[PDB]
């Protein structure tokens, strides 16, 4: 099935999920030049306080911070959306080296990696219905660069080492998501898709313009986790990332000048 390696990843990505070639897909490179500053666009609204983490899991791709979507507890408003999201997990990509690693690019610059906080409309009842719409989910991306440890990431990491192999999980409660932030909630914002199988078509993209710093120590943490299952193969989980994709009849807006 498929995966990141050179004879499962992206480029053979299309042979089972065909919309990988599609009109909308995801990642794409933010070219800053061209994308059009709309003035109309709302301010972001994330309203992380009475966020309830669950679990972390690593699901052989990446690792899943879940929380609970049973209620308005964590929420993305505003922006360019109309109702509200609810926050269901967060994952991160992230490369073997520090040049590369991030999923969106900004003037064809690669991140070391890239939070994704993945949001769904409640008006479709749950995330199973909203992948099936086209406005049924929205992702908060954040781009990660090497620098300075991250504090509110620590935790993350330091759970990294219960489920370094694949189907493994571990209690994860009481992580505050807001600890993950920039300063400036300044976004590029475009119409696009999941960017794992099934690449449903059913995302908003909202991706900050300020990257978070994080530690060589942090990042080099996610680089230990694994791909495979526990007394199966040891394959290190990096560069598990999708290269841009092209941007087809999309027009990326700025919430900012
Ligand atoms: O690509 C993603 O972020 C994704 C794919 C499937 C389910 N949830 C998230
Ligand atoms: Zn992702």
């Amino acid at each position: 099935h498929w995966g990141y390696g050179k004879h499962n990843g992206p480029e053979h990505w299309h042979k089972d999920f065909p919309i990988a070639k599609g009109e909308r897909q995801s990642p794409v490179d933010i070219d800053t030049h061209t994308a059009k500053y709309d003035p109309s666009l709302k301010p972001l609204s994330v309203s992380y306080d009475q966020a309830t983490s669950l679990r972390i899991l690593n699901n052989g791709h990446a690792f899943n911070v879940e929380f609970d979507d049973s209620q308005d507890k964590a929420v993305l408003k505003g922006g360019p959306l109309d109702g509200t999201y609810r926050l269901i997990q967060f994952h991160f990509h992230w490369g073997s080296l520090d040049g590369q690693g991030s999923e969106h690019t900004v003037d064809k610059k690669k991140y070391a990696a890239e939070l994704h906080l993945v949001h769904w409309n409640t008006k479709y009842g749950d995330f199973g219905k909203a992948v099936q719409q086209p406005d049924g989910l929205a992702v908060l991306g954040i781009f990660l660069k090497v620098g300075s440890a991250k504090p509110g990431l620590q935790k993350v990491v330091d759970v990294l080492d219960s489920i370094k192999t694949k189907g493994k999980s571990a209690d994860f409660t009481n992580f505050d998501p807001r600890g993950l932030l920039p300063e400036s909630l300044d976004y590029w914002t475009y119409p696009g898709s999941l960017t794992t199988p099934p690449l449903l078509e059913c995302v908003t993209w909202i991706v900050l313009k300020e990257p978070i710093s994080v530690s060589s120590e942090q990042v080099l943490k996610f680089r230990k986790l694994n791909f495979n299952g526990e007394g199966e193969p040891e394959e290190l989980m990096v560069d598990n990332w999708r290269p841009a994709q092209p941007l087809k009849n999309r027009q990326i807006k700025a919430s900012f000048k």
